[PDB]
């Protein structure tokens, strides 16, 4: 009922990377049982970035899957309380991305509320050189532990000459409320940049996920 076919969300982040602070404000809108979803996001502070904005983008929404009908959404079932997680992401390069987030639905949208933290990328790597052309699709292996939900992802950031840049991630989803936890499965997630302005200060992205079973 509260979880309509047609959602929308606000979505406010505070950053740092390398030293670098600033803040992003993004509405975006989709169909949570399709993951189907799309955003508008703009830098309302310390714009233009120094930085890929690649490795934002995957920063900013869990209850747009499409789950098979067989296994439960604890995303879905957590509002509208919602739910927060805890994120990193290791570089190949030695970068270091750290977040905390909260989501919840108030007035009939979904709020998403992100602090991160990225440190040691190298100057002259691809990252504060901004040689990256978007990534490339993932698969992140969910299980349970301890009445929440971790995530693991082997994600690769195209490069600019031809090759791919490389990180690790491992998240823990929790639930505010207690939900039915489903059993390991996958989600197949799809993120482009559909459009962006000189110095990206302003960008569309638009995501499909799916979740299906494992083997």
């Amino acid at each position: 009922a509260i979880i309509k076919e047609f959602m929308r969300f606000k979505v406010h982040m505070e950053g740092t990377v390398n030293g670098h602070e600033f803040e992003v404000e993004g509405k975006g809108e989709g169909h949570p049982y399709e993951g189907f979803q799309t955003v508008k996001l703009k830098v309302t502070k310390g714009g233009p970035l120094p930085f890929a904005w690649d490795i934002l983008s995957p920063l900013v929404s869990k209850a747009y899957v499409k789950h098979p009908a067989d296994i439960p959404d604890y995303f879905k079932l957590s509002f509208p309380e919602g739910f927060k997680w805890e994120r990193v992401m290791n570089y190949e390069d030695g970068g270091v991305v750290t977040v905390t987030q909260d989501s919840s639905l108030q007035d009939g949208e979904f709020i998403y509320k992100v602090k991160m933290r990225g440190t040691n990328f190298p100057s002259d790597g691809p990252v504060m050189q901004k040689k990256t052309m978007g990534w490339e699709a993932s698969s992140e292996r969910m299980y349970p532990e301890d009445g929440a939900l971790k995530g693991e992802v082997r994600m690769r950031l195209k490069l600019k000459d031809g090759g791919h840049y490389t990180s690790e991630a491992k998240t823990t989803y929790k639930a505010k409320k207690s939900v039915l936890l489903p059993g390991a499965y996958i989600v197949g997630i799809k993120l482009d940049i559909t459009s962006h302005n000189e110095d990206f200060t302003i960008v569309e992205q638009y995501e499909r996920s799916e979740a299906r079973h494992s083997t």
